[PDB]
């Protein structure tokens, strides 16, 4: 089937007329999709031969280690991702379990594409956009189960003093229909658009099942459109949670806050302040905040927090079909099924 649990529906590569390809390393990958582009006769087809189902069983922990080992040496490097542009056959992209990458994943003008089981960390090339996955004008795609980290700093000197690493999850563009879910993102400052300005808004995204841990900000930032976020675990968010900008709405339920300065907010612009619909969360009056050491902080610009706790605005009924566990669940069960090696495992209430 195709359900994401999210506002995408797709299958990625497991499709019928699948071919499935084992990719040992970057470039092998980079080779498995160039291939999948070309008909019997080595002519190409456009937006690829094929479905394609690629297993990446590579691993660069020694350069994920050495990247942590001295974290500011990598916004100055080149930076590392397998593009995967105008692929509109299905395609999936799934890391074997101990498989790990040193490098990104660049969706761009394709459709139907799932990433899974994929352990992506301490990427260089913070100041020219080495993010870990990036969904640019991409719609019905999926990134599921996987980790990404680096770490929540910002070293000094660099450029905009904001580029020590990029993000773990950038959506921009005609990204119509996203699910974000499963995720385990730790040590991540800017962990993810939702547009790349004041004007690239709209798109449907779905953020469920993630667990956040130590990350400063953007999840996600939020430009217009409808953002459904459920069943997620945000602990040590040391900037900002939810930003939701440029009149977007999102709906907050059932979610496990902790430790979290301004957890949902609608700041940086001054202007056109989105709107929330919360239910179900731990939090459920300004009464939790102590509770959950939940902390509030001012901006430059005007700016709306959710320090009443209520909702400020309304969603359109969701779609698709979900069915979240407690907030207390998430918050117990969470941390075994999100990320890599939990083999693609999801939280039903029957586990809580
Ligand atoms: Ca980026």
């Amino acid at each position: 089937a195709t359900d994401t649990g999210g506002y995408a529906a797709t299958a990625g590569g497991n499709v019928t007329g699948a071919v499935s390809k084992t990719a040992t390393s970057m470039q092998d990958i980079v080779n498995i999709i160039d291939a999948a582009r070309l008909d019997a006769n080595g002519k190409k087809v456009k937006g690829g031969a094929y479905p394609l189902v690629i297993t990446y069983t590579g691993n660069e922990d020694s350069l994920i280690n050495a990247a942590a080992a001295n974290i500011c040496g990598q916004w100055s490097k080149d930076p590392r991702g397998v593009e995967i542009k105008e692929f509109t056959k299905g395609i999936t992209i799934i890391g074997a379990n101990g498989s790990s990458a040193n490098f990104g994943i660049w969706i761009k003008k394709s459709s139907d594409v799932v990433v899974q089981n994929m352990r992506i960390g301490y990427l260089p090339g913070g100041a020219k956009d080495g993010d870990m996955i990036r969904v640019d004008d991409s719609p019905n795609v999926w990134v599921d189960h996987n980790e990404l980290f680096a770490a929540n700093h910002e070293c000094d000197g660099t450029p905009d003093n904001d580029t020590t690493f990029e993000s773990a999850v950038d959506i921009k563009g005609a990204s119509n229909t996203v699910t974000v879910s499963y995720n385990y993102i730790h040590g991540v400052k800017k962990v993810g658009l939702d547009g790349s300005s004041s004007s690239d808004t709209g798109r449907n995204i779905t953020y469920h099942h993630n667990y956040y841990n130590d990350v400063n900000a953007r999840l996600p930032l939020q430009r217009g459109g409808l953002v459904h976020a459920y069943n997620n675990l945000y602990t040590n968010i040391t900037g900002s949670g939810l930003n939701v900008r440029q009149n977007g709405q999102a709906l907050i339920e059932n979610n496990w806050f902790e430790k979290a300065i301004n957890p949902v907010t609608s700041r940086y612009d001054g202007k056109n302040f989105g709107t929330w619909v919360l239910k179900g969360n731990n939090i459920t009056k300004p009464a939790d905040f102590s509770t959950y050491s939940i902390t509030w902080t001012a901006d430059t610009k005007p700016y709306v927090n959710a320090d009443s706790w209520t909702s400020t605005g309304t969603f359109p009924t969701v779609a698709y079909n979900y069915s979240p566990v407690s907030a207390q669940c998430v918050k117990d069960k969470l941390p075994g099924y999100a990320g890599v090696g939990k083999n693609l495992a999801t939280l039903t209430s029957t586990a809580c």
